């Protein structure tokens, strides 16, 4: 004698998850109490999910996605159920954003002094990363570089103070990458 009976308050709603593409995602959920016991399964963008595929798994109040890729984003949903019902729990979004990576990596250049120079970073990720220059791992000297709105570092009198190592530096919130490029001068 226990009563037939489904709350509304998930003891654990799922929360928000951000990840970059290939990384794993893990959503977690309790249901409602009731009686009986409630069960549990998911849905996304309110079409319910089963754990076919080998990278997703569907285990006590877990969901588990193994290599994100940008499909995989939407809002999740974990529903409780017993012979009461269903009940829905708040949901919880999935972003899968990119590491940044290199569309033009920066290439080793030569030049005699005295003459123009230019060095080419071309960068991609989502968000689009922001993009940073170097030069043997501290900023750029002052005066010297010309700017374009891509990211090309241009000089027009090169001398031999200038030689050294160039990185180039493309970042966003889910990742970092380098690039560096020799710029070696002659007399
Ligand atoms: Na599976």
């Amino acid at each position: 004698l226990e009563v037939a009976l489904l709350r509304d308050d998930f003891r654990q709603n799922p929360t928000d998850v951000v990840v970059a593409a290939g990384e794993p995602a893990i959503l977690e959920c309790q249901p409602p109490r009731g009686h009986p016991e409630p069960t549990i399964y998911w849905k996304k963008d309110k079409v319910r999910i089963d754990d076919k595929e080998e990278r997703i798994s569907i285990r006590g109040g877990k969901l588990m996605i193994s290599n994100t890729r940008k499909s995989d984003a939407g809002m999740y949903t974990c529903v409780g159920t017993n012979m009461v019902g269903e009940r829905d729990s708040d949901p919880a979004e999935l972003t899968v954003f990119e590491r940044p990576t290199f569309l033009r990596r920066p290439i080793n250049q030569v030049v005699l002094e005295e003459e123009a120079v230019e060095f080419r970073c071309q960068v991609q990720g989502d968000p689009q990363p922001t993009v940073r220059w170097k030069k043997d791992d501290a900023d750029l000297p002052r005066g010297r570089y010309d700017i374009k709105d891509d990211y090309t570092l241009r000089i027009k009198k090169t001398m031999s103070t200038d030689e050294g190592t160039y990185m180039c530096i493309a970042e966003n919130r889910v990742g970092k990458m380098e690039a560096s490029a020799t710029l070696t001068v002659r007399a």
